[PDB]
């Protein structure tokens, strides 16, 4: 529910997505958020081509930001929500540059 997500530099990320289908990446992202093993990469130019699809975005749903998960594959998004805060990735020990406090609608 209340989470502080480590913000990772894209070139440091070891595991660059959660899986191979929309349903799987949403499931795995939720599991990693629950387990405290989820990182956040901020979306800047050149970032997404360095990550693996389907993407899982964390989006503002409405000092902890209420967020919802939205997946994207082939330019189609699954879920509808607000401003993108970043793309979620597994965290396997990478050193963050910041944290993002979020309230995951769960």
């Amino acid at each position: 529910v209340q989470l502080s997500l480590p913000v990772l530099q894209v070139r440091d990320v070891l595991v660059r997505g959660f899986g191979d289908s929309v349903e799987e990446v949403l499931s795995e992202a939720r599991q990693h958020l629950k387990d405290g093993t989820c990182g956040l990469v901020e979306v800047e130019k050149g970032v997404l081509p360095q990550l693996e699809q389907p993407y899982v975005f964390i989006k503002r749903s409405d000092g902890h930001v209420m967020v919802e998960l939205v997946a994207e594959l082939e330019g189609i998004q699954y879920g509808r929500s607000g401003e993108t805060l970043g793309v979620l990735v597994p965290h396997v020990g990478e050193i963050p540059v910041a944290y993002r406090k979020v309230l995951l609608r769960k």
